[PDB]
């Protein structure tokens, strides 16, 4: 727990978190991409940020800051992110598919980070791509899921690769249209399949 960190590291950790909901959010995003010596804080930042996303479904600007903080830690040349991708990915996927999110820009922004992880790490870590594809195809094809959830799931699938569009999307398009057919989803589907 963060209460067990050396004093100076807990104070820095608390300072960054306090900047998320403030006019200094952009400085916090820069700090997490550029600062050295943050490795010990990494699991705690991910744990707090994941918890904050669950509490912030109706705060689009807070969700965007959370997604940007994850990307900063992923890009930080002074951090080793690989052991934490298993915790970041489901939190980003909650922003893509979450039922309580009202902003499409949040879903797309998070989907862009999922794509970066997919492109960067799927060939290194075998379980990564199957887990991501299973979650997304599951949400898109679920008749109980909302229009916005299915849209986020399809948008994310659509940007991963041409092979995902051709395997996953092309294979299930007719079943989606026949059995669910939510207009916002079918509109996206028609645009994806024309390319």
């Amino acid at each position: 727990g963060s209460h067990m960190l050396p004093k100076e590291l807990q104070l820095y950790f608390d300072k960054i978190l306090s900047m998320i909901k403030s006019d200094m959010k952009d400085i916090a995003i820069e700090c997490l991409e550029k600062e050295s010596g943050l490795q010990q804080l990494v699991p705690y930042f991910i744990q707090h940020i994941s918890e904050l996303i669950l509490k912030s479904f109706k705060e689009a600007e807070v969700l965007k800051t959370c997604i940007a903080l994850y990307f900063s830690l992923i890009k930080n040349k002074h951090v080793f992110i690989d052991p934490y991708l298993h915790q970041i990915l489901p939190s980003l996927l909650t922003c893509v598919i979450g039922k309580s999110i009202v902003d499409d820009d949040v879903r797309k922004m998070s989907a862009d980070i999922v794509k970066y992880i997919y492109d960067t790490y799927s060939r290194s870590y075998k379980t990564l791509a199957p887990r991501v594809l299973k979650t997304l195809k599951g949400v898109w094809m679920d008749p109980n899921r909302s229009e916005d959830s299915q849209y986020g799931a399809l948008y994310c699938l659509s940007i991963l690769s041409k092979n995902v569009v051709n395997t996953v999307i092309r294979e299930h398009a007719e079943e989606y249209k026949r059995t669910i057919g939510k207009k916002k989803v079918t509109n996206l589907l028609d645009n994806v399949l024309n390319v």
